[PDB]
């Protein structure tokens, strides 16, 4: 009902924009609220940096990593779009927390690779997904190649449903201590890269936090959480729109925001 509209409206976007749209919305326990191609595989792009941050916190939680440990690097660690890494380059390090926060709030690629160097690489990222009960999401490469988004390639993908549930796990499911959870949640709320995407599509009174992703070949994604009408939701949106402009891809994810708002409001 609400459901059929949700679906209809996405299918219209898909048609008119020549795009594929993958969406999952779940409650804090991971129960499905609404989805579209929810188990189609989509490249993660930078959306993985959020789970990367959760993995880091889990290791801080358990005493196997320290938030203020200094990670030294040189210019070899700078990749495309590494705004904070470049700033700290001369100082010669960024802490574990500095790097995680820049990865999350700026999508800093060098900071992401610095973290991956410390935690055991893509294999370790993937292991963590498995640890939090996600058996679908997979990191196979580092930045920037993990964003190649080669048509058909299953490397470095997830499904809206698995990622939605993973988000719910970290935010509501007890994967992190109450202190880590709160911190990573504030980080998503204060994300600097999501202004023109999902949150542009949600009402202004919802508490929204999220992490965007951009891949080659028309990938544009946004995952996070929102609290509407005192209910908590985890959401994952992955889109593929090869012939749209970057701006229009932003606008497409925003439009998806709207369709989701309509569903949630109509839902009881």
């Amino acid at each position: 009902s609400e459901k059929l509209t949700f679906k209809t409206d996405l299918e219209k976007l898909e048609r008119e924009k020549a795009a594929q749209i993958g969406v999952a919305i779940v409650d804090p326990q991971g129960e499905i609220v609404a989805g579209h191609r929810m188990a189609q595989r989509f490249a993660m792009c930078s959306t993985f940096k959020f789970p990367l941050a959760a993995l880091v916190f889990e290791r801080i939680d358990s005493g196997t990593e320290r938030g203020d440990r200094k990670l030294s690097y040189g210019p070899d660690m700078i990749v495309e779009w590494s705004p904070a890494t470049e700033r700290f380059l001369a100082s010669g390090h960024m802490t574990v927390l500095e790097a995680a926060q820049a990865a999350v709030q700026l999508s800093d690629n060098g900071a992401t690779n610095l973290l991956l160097r410390e935690i055991g690489g893509p294999a370790a990222m993937t292991q963590y997904f498995r640890k939090i009960g996600d058996s679908v999401s997979r990191l196979d490469r580092k930045e920037p190649e993990m964003n190649d988004n080669t048509p058909g390639d299953l490397r470095d993908t997830t499904t809206p449903i698995a990622m939605a549930r993973t988000v719910a796990k970290v935010l509501y499911g007890g994967a992190l201590t109450s202190t880590s959870t709160h911190t990573i949640e504030r980080w998503l709320i204060g994300n600097q890269t999501g202004d023109a995407t999902l949150r542009a599509g949600f009402p202004k009174d919802w508490v929204v936090g999220e992490k965007t992703g951009t891949c080659a070949n028309g990938g544009r994604n946004d995952i996070g959480f929102f609290k509407a009408q005192e209910r908590d939701y985890a959401v994952a949106v992955y889109t593929t729109a090869p012939k749209l402009s970057a701006v229009e891809r932003d606008e497409l994810v925003a439009s998806v925001g709207q369709v989701i708002t309509q569903l949630i409001l109509s839902t009881d």
